[PDB]
């Protein structure tokens, strides 16, 4: 049977992204809109720096920027904590190390209001080089494909989640930004706590030509996998 978190995205599903954000004092606050597909796995988000100019670059929030959206595999479901989640939702922390800089750290809350998922998010960063590839603006507009890595923490009641992202540099080089997380439900309800998986993702950087606010056009996809003789 669909369970009920399930079957609260077995269509498009709008989404709103709320953040505000403090780097090494640089404080900035960014609202994203767009929709959730997650029978494809897909996400089409536009967000928008609503305080003015981004002080730190946009490929650097991707990963903060739903994972209850990831296409799933039937045989996958029983893995699905994210969407057990729901509605009454889970809690993201996370802390993202700049290699050879500062760091983020990260809480968001992810749950429905009424038929919009939500996903508001407070960032703080602290130590970073007011020259170096963050506060200076060197990593280039683009984005490769990574691999997230999902356990159990059933001591708390969730799971942990560990990836490395890898940004190019401006100048042929990478910035790596080494991610820890933990995510918690809400609610006091049950949740799927999965077997050891994967999630795939692929991103697709933009802008809108219209567009004259400073801001960022997302297109991502997400597949779980790494559990899988019936051929
Ligand atoms: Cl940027
Ligand atoms: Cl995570």
């Amino acid at each position: 049977m669909v369970s009920k978190g399930e079957e609260l995205f077995t269509g498009v599903v709008p989404i709103l992204v709320e953040l505000d954000g403090d780097v090494n004092g640089h404080k900035f606050s960014v609202s994203g809109e767009g929709e959730g597909d997650a029978t494809y796995g897909k996400l089409t988000l536009k967000f928008i720096c609503t305080t003015g100019k981004l002080p730190v670059p946009w490929p650097t929030l991707v990963t903060t920027f739903v994972q209850c959206f990831a296409r799933y595999p039937d045989h996958m479901r029983q893995h699905d904590f994210f969407k057990s989640a729901m509605p009454e939702g889970y809690v993201q922390e996370r802390t993202i190390f700049f290699k050879d800089d500062g760091n983020y750290k990260t809480r968001a809350e992810v749950k429905f209001e009424g038929d919009t998922l939500v996903n508001r998010i407070e960032l703080k960063g602290i130590d970073f080089k007011e020259d170096g590839n963050i506060l200076g603006h060197k990593l280039e507009y683009n984005y490769n494909s990574h691999n997230v890595y999902i356990m159990a923490d059933k001591q708390k009641n969730g799971i942990k989640v560990n990836f490395k992202i890898r940004h190019n540099i401006e100048d042929g080089s990478v910035q790596l930004a080494d991610h820890y997380a933990q995510n918690t439900p809400i609610g006091d309800g049950p949740v799927l706590l999965p077997d050891n998986h994967y999630l795939s993702y692929q991103s697709a950087l933009s802008k809108d030509p219209n567009e004259k606010r400073d801001h960022m056009v997302l297109l991502e996809f997400v597949t779980a996998a790494g559990i899988t003789e019936l051929y």
